[PDB]
């Protein structure tokens, strides 16, 4: 609670590595109840889904899948090409800024496709990150699910106790 | 950065589960340079090592191995039986209180012994937590290494961005 909401780029530089990305896929899907609840939209609502391959020192590091309300951000898909960053896009196009988020850390095995994209096998433990962010108006902005190579990644938290 | 320094008990209750423990082993070891640096003691220095089996809902959940300066806490081993908690012991016997800590999250496979103690196999992804704590006088107090069952555990962080 009350930790530092750091995006992918900073968490890599705060770890020595040089971050880069590659869009794998982008498109609209239909929200089931679970996703609808997380984005505060109605079930059946349209969701923009972005899938990116994250790299560091040139090699595959993570697959990052971001979900957002298409209804709220109907021109975001088109605008994303203009930008280096989803969050730049949200700030400049929609004046939306992340304020707070709940991050979940788990470990799991990769799917066959994931293993292929990350140059690992399906027996390597992977770090699974989920992130549920809200904006400065206290609305949910995104639900993010990422799979990190377990041999190459660690996540560091600085904790304090009052 | 600036997250909430939560001990094992709170992190379980903030997750629905009912926490219990069992001492597996306790004793002194000699610090190698790496450990000596973390506890701010001289290489060769004596370290109190505590190994505990953590349980929740009755079943095995984590193995938690804590290291402390024996020189600084020479009567801690003996005093630990009187107490429900290492941190109660440190507060009451030595007036030492955790103030800040660096926590590392990783995933790895269990050793054969670990797998046996946790009723899992060595193919299950495990969550590896390291914790390096300092006290209210800004000195290092502990270095902790824990292995959590990957099928049963998640770690939740609440992040903010100024």
């Amino acid at each position: 609670q009350a930790l530092q909401l750091t995006s992918y780029t900073e968490d890599m530089r705060a770890q020595g590595l040089e971050p880069t990305s590659q869009l794998l896929d982008i498109g609209y899907i239909t929200a089931d109840d679970r996703l609808a609840g997380l984005l505060d939209i109605t079930a059946g609502g349209r969701v923009l889904r972005i899938e990116r391959l994250r790299m560091a020192n040139g090699e595959p590091m993570a697959i990052e899948t971001t979900h957002l309300s298409a209804k709220r951000f109907p021109a975001l898909r088109r605008s994303l090409v203009k930008y280096t960053s989803l969050y730049t896009a949200l700030a400049e196009v929609y004046d939306v800024h992340l304020a707070e988020a709940e991050e979940t850390i788990e470990t799991s095995l990769a799917t066959p496709r994931e293993a292929g994209l990350l140059g690992t096998d399906v027996g390597l433990p992977m770090l699974m990150l989920s992130r549920h962010s809200q904006d400065r108006t206290g609305q949910p902005v995104e639900w993010v699910r990422s799979v990190y190579r377990g041999d190459r990644y660690k996540f560091v938290a600085r904790l304090k106790r009052p």
